């Protein structure tokens, strides 16, 4: 009866004593008409509505989906004021009720055209889609692997399969965070989620079995994977088809010599006949220096782990094999010369003698089945900061433990990429932060790092050198901290002008050299005779510039100042 009130009007404390009414009857759940009148008369006032009246309204979208659904594309038909007031309740929902998904997996999943709208809202995200403007991809996958976690401690055993494909969209929406949060952070935790997550690829397509361990696992598996890791990984592997799965190509990408390793080894003789067979051709079809390489390796971890001495002198007496080595021997590349004798020796004793000590480095690594311990597998918490964002938070503090690791991820993110996004304001704090730091628990080799960091940031953002440079001049540091500032700024200079292709530093020439210069002839003996050096480096690498006559000109009285005072260049 309370859907028929609500249409004409309501106290904003009478739609919550309307709700309040709502909930005391039996659930059932909200069919499209009634969802309808909801969203038209309710939602409006969301906010208003008391939390007792807020949680069985989220409730009803918890169980509804046709309703979701509806809150959903009546968001995108529709000042913003009331699209923002639709968006609140929208993330409330899976934010608060994180059981949604699960919910909607029992419920909803009776027919196709059911299963792909309730993919298309949550995972292609429609829902996401409506919310970009309120919050980003990274806190929505944070929402997205809370929604899998709940229906991964339900009772929901022997999952679908369609739920393979609800997981591939869930990673689709961005591998590299999906990855972090979704494997590492959930499906890789324990043993209990792990085996939910067999249990959802072996009771998968075959095609999307492929995407999950190929496109998705594997990659995260490489980003993680160490040597002490390798034991626990492969026990990883060998829980799963591999034979099915993996294609040369896939092993072709595979970085990791010890990983690569690992999975020629899960290979079954039949797999490994194949692939043998593929690079053979391979190897006789040889054009791309690249290429070859990686597939001589291939042959050799295969020839020498999954062959027999027969087997592999069958290929030692292959046509392609053969031929492939004379045209090995047409190379030019002595590299390309030598694989293949290489591994002509390795598969037979009658070759062609051939006298050299190279060879093809596989690496060789020598554990209780199922006991796998995810802690190793962990990932070392510094490591995973992918947003600037969250490296400026870090210096930003009772700090914890070591450095390093933090200049050492600092290096990595800002060279990999960076970009020109709102990128310039947090390296210049990291920066800033970075030159005043001190070796806290003095750890070896800081200051390489140190200056790395401060380098790198030059290099991908050179006009950054203008507060860098103000931070040498104004704010008060140690003479230590100046020194490798000032290390900083030549080595980044020496890296933009490309030399030791492209010279990126003419462009920003004049903002390294002329603060420099004057600081030097305004202002200005291991410290100064430092100074100059580095001045020194500054002033070649602005070589071409244009105005360089001009800097020529400051430069000799800068040198003739250095001389009378005695100051020495050293010859860096």
């Amino acid at each position: 009866m309370v859907l028929e009130t609500l249409k004409q009007g309501l106290d904003s404390s009478q739609i919550h004593e309307a709700l309040i009414q709502l909930d005391s009857y039996p659930r059932e759940p909200v069919d499209l008409d009634a969802s309808m009148v909801l969203i038209k008369f309710v939602i409006p006032v969301y906010p208003s509505l008391p939390e007792r009246s807020k949680v069985i309204l989220r409730r009803l979208a918890s169980k509804s989906f046709t309703f979701l659904c509806q809150i959903v594309t009546f968001s995108r038909t529709i000042g913003l004021q009331e699209i923002r007031i639709y968006q609140e309740i929208l993330e409330d929902i899976i934010s608060f009720e994180p059981g949604c998904l699960t919910f909607y997996l029992k419920a909803s999943t009776t027919s196709k055209a059911d299963r792909d709208s309730i993919k298309a809202l949550f995972f292609g995200s429609k829902l996401f889609n409506v919310l970009a403007n309120r919050i980003d991809m990274a806190k929505y996958l944070g929402y997205l692997r809370l929604q899998w976690k709940f229906l991964l401690e339900s009772n929901e055993t022997d999952p679908p399969g369609f739920l393979g494909e609800w997981l591939v969209s869930s990673f689709l929406l961005n591998p590299v965070l999906a990855a972090d949060m979704l494997l590492g952070e959930l499906f890789l935790l324990k043993e209990s989620y792990f085996f939910s997550f067999q249990k959802i690829i072996s009771a998968s397509s075959l095609i999307d079995q492929k995407r999950l361990i190929a496109k998705f696992l594997l990659p995260y598996i490489q980003v993680i994977v160490t040597l002490e890791n390798l034991n626990d990984v492969r026990k990883i592997l060998r829980r799963f088809d591999l034979d099915k799965i993996i294609s040369l190509s896939v092993l072709f990408e595979i970085q990791s010599l010890p990983l690569k390793e690992v999975i020629v080894r899960l290979m079954s003789n039949h797999s490994s006949t194949k692939f043998v067979s593929a690079l053979v051709s391979k190897f006789a079809d040889f054009t791309d220096e690249e290429v070859d390489t990686k597939t001589c390796e291939l042959l050799v971890l295969f020839a020498v782990h999954n062959l027999n001495h027969s087997q592999r002198e069958e290929i030692a007496h292959d046509e392609r094999f053969l031929n492939g080595v004379t045209k090995h021997l047409g190379s030019n590349e002595r590299e390309a010369r030598e694989r293949a004798m290489f591994i002509a020796k390795l598969l037979s004793g009658g070759h062609l003698k051939y006298e050299s000590d190279f060879k093809i480095n596989i690496p060789n690594v020598k554990s209780d089945d199922k006991i796998i311990d995810f802690q190793s597998l962990k990932r070392e918490i510094v490591k995973r900061i992918v947003f600037l964002k969250d490296l400026m938070k870090e210096y930003e503090k009772s700090r914890k433990a070591p450095l390093i690791p933090l200049l050492k991820q600092t290096v990595k993110l800002i060279r990999q990429k960076a970009f020109q996004l709102e990128v310039g304001y947090y390296a210049q704090g990291i920066l800033s932060s970075i030159v005043c730091l001190n070796n806290e628990f003095d750890e070896p080799l800081f200051e390489q790092w140190r200056i790395n960091a401060l380098t790198s940031i030059l290099v991908v953002l050179p006009e950054k050198v203008n507060g860098a440079i103000n931070i040498l001049f104004n704010s008060e540091l140690s003479l230590q901290q100046r020194m490798s500032l000032l290390s900083a700024l030549g080595l980044s200079a020496r890296e933009l002008r490309g030399l030791d292709t492209q010279n990126r530093f003419r462009k920003y020439a004049g903002l390294f050299f002329y603060p420099l210069a004057h600081g030097w002839l305004n202002g200005i003996q291991l410290f100064k005779s430092h100074y100059l050096t580095t001045l020194r480096i500054i002033y070649s690498c602005a070589n071409p510039v244009h105005d360089f006559e001009s800097m020529t000109e400051l430069m000799n009285h800068i040198i003739s100042s250095a001389i009378e005072e005695g100051i020495s260049l050293n010859k860096g």
